[PDB]
């Protein structure tokens, strides 16, 4: 509808796949080469389904900060025959607050879904399903089951992936450029 949704759509059309684990279907953000991210509560194993194709997992790492606190991001490398467009230059370098973000989801249940969530707060600490979690972004939209893995963007930046909510607010794990250096 506007330049926010334009940027969000460009990311969804080229850098997302549908990931299925034993814990369900997730939006999964491809970042570069065969490297994607997913919420850690997806419980990635040795095998994952990517757009309904059985795919070996070459590596999976549940990220924690240097206080040894959960970040709720799992970096996955996929035994896929195709690379993602490299979008690492759209990742923020520092923890920050944002205006005018969009949360975008693509699953069987919620195809081509875009939500203007508005102002995004650097919330920091959250007890997420009982797990102390750092680097949480918060937005005042009543997000629901089906939206985990959803991509949070502003014009020109990919800032987070949706990991939970409390019925009134939604919570995203930060994406930082430093997670994907090689
Ligand atoms: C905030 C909000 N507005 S409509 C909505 N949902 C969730 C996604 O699509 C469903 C069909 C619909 C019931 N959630």
């Amino acid at each position: 509808m506007g330049p926010g949704f334009d940027f969000a759509q460009a990311i969804m059309k080229k850098n997302t796949v549908i990931a299925r684990t034993e814990k369900g279907e997730f939006t999964m953000l491809g970042v570069y080469d065969r490297v994607a991210v997913i919420p850690t509560h997806a419980s990635v194993g040795e095998i994952i389904y990517i757009n309904d194709v059985e795919t070996r997992v070459l590596d999976a790492c549940a990220l924690r900060d240097l206080t040894d606190t959960n970040l709720e991001i799992t970096i996955v490398k996929l035994d896929r025959n195709q690379k993602f467009r490299d979008i690492r230059h759209f990742l923020p370098r520092c923890e920050d607050d944002y205006n005018d973000a969009v949360l975008s989801v693509h699953t069987s249940k919620f195809p081509n879904m875009y939500i203007p969530v508005g102002q995004v707060t650097n919330y920091g600490f959250l007890n997420l399903g009982g797990t102390p979690t750092h680097r949480i972004l918060m937005y005042n939209f009543p997000t629901r089951a089906g939206q985990c893995g959803g991509v949070v963007t502003t014009t020109g930046k990919v800032i987070g992936i949706h990991v939970g909510g409390n019925g009134a607010q939604g919570f995203a794990a930060m994406l930082l450029h430093s997670y994907f250096t090689d």
